[PDB]
RNA sequence: UUGCACUACGAGUAAAGAUGCUCGUUACGCGCGGCAGGACGAAAAGACCCCGGGACCUUCACUACAACUUGGUAUUGAUGU
Protein backbone atom coordinates (compact mmCIF):
# COMPACT_ATOMS: atom_id res chain seq x y z
CA UNK A 1 0.00 0.00 0.00
CA UNK A 2 0.90 3.23 -1.02
CA UNK A 3 0.78 5.92 1.53
CA UNK A 4 1.59 9.57 1.65
CA UNK A 5 4.72 10.72 3.94
CA UNK A 6 5.94 13.90 5.70
CA UNK A 7 9.50 13.44 6.56
CA UNK A 8 12.44 10.70 4.86
CA UNK A 9 12.05 7.84 6.82
CA UNK A 10 14.70 4.38 6.12
CA UNK A 11 11.44 2.31 5.65
CA UNK A 12 8.78 4.81 4.07
CA UNK A 13 10.70 6.68 1.70
CA UNK A 14 10.48 9.97 0.18
CA UNK A 15 6.82 11.43 0.11
CA UNK A 16 4.91 9.61 -3.05
CA UNK A 17 7.42 7.10 -4.24
CA UNK A 18 6.22 3.36 -3.24
CA UNK A 19 5.06 2.63 0.27
CA UNK A 20 5.86 -0.67 1.80
CA UNK A 21 4.45 -0.49 5.77
CA UNK A 22 4.47 -3.33 7.82
CA UNK A 23 0.61 -3.61 8.82
CA UNK A 24 0.45 -1.69 12.30
CA UNK A 25 4.54 -0.29 12.62
CA UNK A 26 2.32 2.88 10.77
CA UNK A 27 -0.68 3.69 13.16
CA UNK A 28 1.72 2.61 16.24
CA UNK A 29 4.46 4.30 15.08
CA UNK A 30 4.15 6.52 12.06
CA UNK A 31 0.56 7.84 12.83
CA UNK A 32 1.03 9.43 16.03
CA UNK A 33 4.73 11.51 14.95
CA UNK A 34 2.24 13.21 12.24
CA UNK A 35 3.77 11.86 9.15
CA UNK A 36 1.87 9.27 7.17
CA UNK A 37 -1.88 8.98 6.38
CA UNK A 38 -4.34 5.52 5.77
CA UNK A 39 -4.92 6.73 2.08
CA UNK A 40 -8.60 7.52 1.64
CA UNK A 41 -8.48 10.30 -0.26
CA UNK A 42 -5.00 11.16 -0.77
CA UNK A 43 -3.44 10.12 -3.87
CA UNK A 44 -4.95 13.06 -5.51
CA UNK A 45 -4.27 15.39 -2.63
CA UNK A 46 -0.64 14.07 -2.51
CA UNK A 47 -0.47 15.69 -6.32
C1' U B 1 -53.52 -51.55 68.97
C1' U B 2 -57.73 -53.51 66.68
C1' G B 3 -60.61 -59.02 60.47
C1' C B 4 -63.67 -61.29 63.87
C1' A B 5 -65.48 -63.76 68.80
C1' C B 6 -68.31 -66.35 74.46
C1' U B 7 -60.50 -66.09 72.13
C1' A B 8 -58.77 -73.54 77.01
C1' C B 9 -54.95 -77.94 77.30
C1' G B 10 -52.85 -82.25 75.40
C1' A B 11 -51.23 -85.56 71.15
C1' G B 12 -51.60 -84.89 66.44
C1' U B 13 -52.72 -82.46 61.34
C1' A B 14 -51.66 -78.03 58.26
C1' A B 15 -47.29 -73.41 54.91
C1' A B 16 -43.39 -78.18 58.25
C1' G B 17 -44.19 -74.02 65.74
C1' A B 18 -52.85 -74.23 66.44
C1' U B 19 -57.48 -70.17 70.86
C1' G B 20 -60.46 -71.67 66.00
C1' C B 21 -58.78 -78.30 62.02
C1' U B 22 -58.94 -84.01 64.19
C1' C B 23 -59.31 -87.26 68.58
C1' G B 24 -59.54 -86.77 73.56
C1' U B 25 -58.98 -84.30 78.29
C1' U B 26 -60.34 -80.39 81.30
C1' A B 27 -63.33 -75.94 82.34
C1' C B 28 -70.50 -72.70 86.31
C1' G B 29 -70.97 -66.84 84.55
C1' C B 30 -68.67 -62.13 85.29
C1' G B 31 -64.89 -59.14 87.92
C1' C B 32 -60.71 -56.80 90.44
C1' G B 33 -54.85 -57.12 91.90
C1' G B 34 -50.12 -59.58 90.24
C1' C B 35 -46.35 -62.26 86.73
C1' A B 36 -45.21 -62.13 81.79
C1' G B 37 -45.02 -68.18 78.54
C1' G B 38 -47.98 -67.36 74.01
C1' A B 39 -51.11 -64.57 70.68
C1' C B 40 -44.65 -65.36 65.07
C1' G B 41 -47.34 -59.34 71.16
C1' A B 42 -46.82 -53.60 69.58
C1' A B 43 -43.61 -50.24 66.99
C1' A B 44 -40.66 -49.61 62.52
C1' A B 45 -43.02 -51.71 53.77
C1' G B 46 -35.90 -55.77 58.06
C1' A B 47 -30.48 -52.24 59.40
C1' C B 48 -28.52 -57.98 58.02
C1' C B 49 -28.49 -61.72 53.00
C1' C B 50 -29.73 -61.48 47.98
C1' C B 51 -31.89 -58.89 43.47
C1' G B 52 -33.29 -53.82 40.97
C1' G B 53 -32.52 -48.17 41.26
C1' G B 54 -29.85 -44.33 43.17
C1' A B 55 -25.81 -41.96 46.21
C1' C B 56 -21.23 -40.46 47.62
C1' C B 57 -15.86 -42.31 47.52
C1' U B 58 -11.44 -44.32 44.90
C1' U B 59 -8.64 -45.37 40.83
C1' C B 60 -2.14 -48.88 36.75
C1' A B 61 -11.53 -48.29 34.56
C1' C B 62 -14.24 -45.21 30.15
C1' U B 63 -15.04 -40.60 28.05
C1' A B 64 -15.30 -35.34 28.78
C1' C B 65 -14.09 -30.63 30.65
C1' A B 66 -11.57 -27.41 34.12
C1' A B 67 -6.63 -26.16 35.32
C1' C B 68 -1.17 -26.23 34.27
C1' U B 69 2.07 -26.28 30.11
C1' U B 70 3.53 -26.49 24.34
C1' G B 71 3.82 -24.32 20.19
C1' G B 72 0.73 -21.43 15.39
C1' U B 73 -1.39 -16.96 13.98
C1' A B 74 -3.82 -11.48 15.62
C1' U B 75 -2.52 -7.31 19.09
C1' U B 76 3.62 -7.38 17.27
C1' G B 77 7.10 -2.86 15.56
C1' A B 78 11.81 -0.90 13.98
C1' U B 79 17.20 -1.04 12.81
C1' G B 80 21.14 -4.75 12.66
C1' U B 81 24.69 -8.92 12.09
Amino acid sequence: MKLILTADVDHLGSIGDTVEVKDGYGRNFLLPRGLAIVASRGAQKQA
